[PDB]
């Protein structure tokens, strides 16, 4: 399994399964101080430091084909962030797996967007002292697999734009490294992006380089080299994939900084992310991204992408029998 | 009432009344979804996008002696700022009023810090159609008076710092003007000034002018005149208010850009906003501001920006009475 038509397949059966269930947890399961709810029922604390100011951090590893994608790789990067955060994980990580585990179990979804949220918890740093700010919050919950491109777009490229009124937050402000929800820039992007007639902002860093788009990273394919931006953006677990494949199939990549220039000379644009994978941009600014259809360097990653979901490496398999 | 004794003597007695009611609400009512709920009872949907991505806007009023004040100005800035992010206040404002002094008189408290949020509600942005994001949420709580700078400190003014490993968000990235709870510089800035021993951080642009700190503006005071940043700053009702008492007072006020050096020039140096009012700063990154005590002309603002709370221009009377 991994040419398009291939790997949509088995997502299209097993969502058809999956649409069909009668199963309460079908629609996705939250874990809330170590309750078990159905996703849309979830509440959490109205004084939870994560809703009254942003003071989290988060990340979303996935489950497809009922096979945990990079957990570890997920987990590393949210300790990592923690601990820039002065945040501590509140549940030690063989109870964060059992419980993801036991959580994708019970709901039955095979293809899955799990994210966990680690928050300061009910008190505010503003007037606190350090040992004041240690009764850190978890929330986790799983859903249906989400596509930020949708499987058929996937066949013929998105349309994207270059913002040009907003740029990406720099990390003199908040580190992009440490994943988090203040999207207020990236939302700012995705309304530009809908107002000129595209789904896909890539914003810049304000001083003529390209960063990221709104929960995804970029990457260029110029004279058969690839290319990604290095600072500004999120150090993504697809991006770390996509640096395995091209590698595996045999290209260059180099995370380096990329002149927004070169968008526009770009010979192959995709995007990458934890909800959809490999997708491909074929219009930029109105204009074709050359010849306007998805490139073959794309198509050699976004099969090596998929492919790795199924190998041992890079995933594992869950149980499902209760 | 309006020098510091009285003023505070007032508050006092009333918070005296406050602390031996057995009023479980006297600790703070939440609205969610149309019912009242104790405070710290009060819980959120886990898929609102106010928390999901921070995406909404904020503003807090308060009352002070059972006296709303400046309630239109917070109002008809929340309205500005959902306009500019394409959110529409969920009730019209007459209930919106209506539920905020209801609210209170439950309650019984006098002094009150008073949150409203709206937030683009259940479905997000990305992936979303215009029409799909009208359905917004609002949370309204009320809670007892917060003080950013305590009523005893303030007789003798705080400890600064002006950040230097952090700046703040730009207004390219996030529109400051805009109130909203995305505060990952402003922790930022409260963690270097917790570990460089100091309490409040003042975080410049990234381009050498002062901008504002961790949820105040900032005003210098140099040979008689008032100086406030223009630019890069939520502009406060607090700061609104200092700047009809400079006038009242008989002094000038330029809301222009301050170069970070002028800090450091300083005669005088205060803080302002809605939770806690007027707080001198009588040290800044470890050596005095001038000789270290209140100056007189942050005296002067203080007691005419108290005055102003029980004027009829600038407040009015909430009923208690059921
Ligand atoms: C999560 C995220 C991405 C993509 O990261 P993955 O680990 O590949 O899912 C890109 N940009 C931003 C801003 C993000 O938060
Ligand atoms: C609310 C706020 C202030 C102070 O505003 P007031 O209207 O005086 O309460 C200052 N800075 C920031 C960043 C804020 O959000």
């Amino acid at each position: 399994m991994a040419t398009m038509d291939k790997v949509f397949a088995g997502y299209a059966e097993r969502q058809a399964v999956l649409e069909a269930s009668k199963n309460p947890l079908a629609k996705g399961v939250a874990w809330i101080q170590g309750e078990l709810v159905p996703l849309h029922e979830a509440r959490i604390p109205l004084l939870d430091q994560g809703f009254m100011h942003s003071d989290l951090t988060y990340d979303v590893p996935s489950v497809w084909d009922g096979r945990f994608f990079r957990l570890e790789d997920h987990l590393n990067r949210l300790e990592a962030s923690c601990k820039k955060m002065r945040l501590r994980m509140p549940l030690p990580r063989e109870e964060v797996i059992k419980t993801l585990v036991d959580m994708v179990a019970k709901s039955g979804i095979r293809d899955a967007f799990v994210e966990l949220i680690v928050t300061r918890g009910l008190t505010g740093v503003r007037g606190a002292k350090p040992e004041e700010l240690l009764n850190n919050n978890l929330y986790m919950f799983i859903q249906p697999y989400v596509w930020v491109m949708d499987p058929d777009v996937q066949y013929t490229g998105g349309r994207a734009i270059v913002a040009r009124t907003v740029r990406r937050v720099p990390p003199g402000s908040i580190d992009p490294t440490i994943k988090n929800l203040q999207w207020g820039d990236l939302v700012r992007g995705l309304f530009e992006a809908n107002d000129r007639g595209a789904t896909y902002p890539f914003l810049t860093d304000g001083d003529a380089n390209l960063t990221e788009g709104s929960g995804f990273n970029v990457v260029l394919i110029k004279d058969g080299v690839l290319y990604t931006p290095d600072r500004g953006v999120l150090q993504g677990i697809t991006r770390k994939s996509v640096i395995d494949a091209a590698r595996s199939c045999g290209y260059e990549i180099r995370v380096e900084h990329v002149p927004i220039e070169a968008t526009y000379q770009a010979d192959e644009i995709l995007m990458c992310t934890t909800a959809g994978g490999i997708m491909p941009i074929t219009t930029l600014d109105d204009k074709p991204v050359k010849d306007g259809k998805v490139g073959p360097i794309t198509k050699a990653i976004w099969d090596r992408y998929w492919a790795m979901h199924w190998e041992d490496e890079f995933s594992f398999k869950i149980n499902y029998l209760e």
